[PDB]
């Protein structure tokens, strides 16, 4: 039971590999949601030190990959009453 699993929009920064995880909430009810649970790997090494976003964000961020490999980002969410599934968003950095 709980909330949906919020919607991950990507935008990436002209730097290469400077990625912008943008949380779009949908059904929460009400939106009694609190933070997000972020955990993201490459095509290289796997689960890097995960992070929490503070009670009621907007968005998560990661900065300084590796180019030219891919990249997983897995964000769930907590809410007042249970936990919401993860929901996946997939990338690919620039070339160096």
């Amino acid at each position: 039971a709980g909330p949906s699993a919020p919607k991950l929009e990507g935008q990436m920064g002209e730097d290469g590999n400077s990625i912008k995880v943008n949380l779009i909430k949908q059904d929460d009810g009400g939106s009694p949601i609190r933070h997000y649970l972020v955990k993201y790997r490459a095509l290289a090494s796997e689960w890097k030190p995960e992070i929490r976003l503070p009670s009621g964000s907007d968005h998560v961020m990661l900065k300084s990959l590796d180019w030219n490999a891919e990249y997983e980002v897995y964000v769930v969410a907590e809410n007042q009453q249970g936990k919401s599934k993860a929901a996946h968003f997939v990338f690919r950095t620039s070339a160096q």
